[PDB]
């Protein structure tokens, strides 16, 4: 039972952008913990996993991963998933929009 949590550099990409995300585990008392993490992934719109990575380790307490979003990409809310040991999982959702009209 650790207290894992996911964070994106930003809550809204535009098209061309690169999404950074961390995940970050640590136990009460805030102590950092080098947790082995099954799964984490990210959504897009229509519910494709168009990025995953499987079996890493946390150091320092975090793992920083980043996706880079093609110049046509589907617009919309997406999501981290990630999934730890214990069976628990976490969503944090982040949108890409930038509209037509300037």
């Amino acid at each position: 039972d650790s207290l894992v949590f996911v964070q994106t550099d930003k809550s809204i990409y535009k098209p061309g952008q690169t999404v950074k995300f961390r995940v970050v585990s640590m136990d009460e008392n805030f102590h950092p913990l080098n947790e082995l993490i099954p799964l984490v992934y990210i959504q897009d719109p229509k519910g494709n996993r168009i990025a995953q990575w499987q079996s890493f380790q946390l150091e320092g307490g975090l793992k920083q991963f980043s996706f880079p979003l093609s110049s046509e990409p589907f617009q919309g809310s997406y999501k981290v998933v990630v999934q730890k040991k214990s069976g628990g999982r976490t969503e944090h959702p982040f949108t890409v929009e930038e509209f037509v009209l300037p």
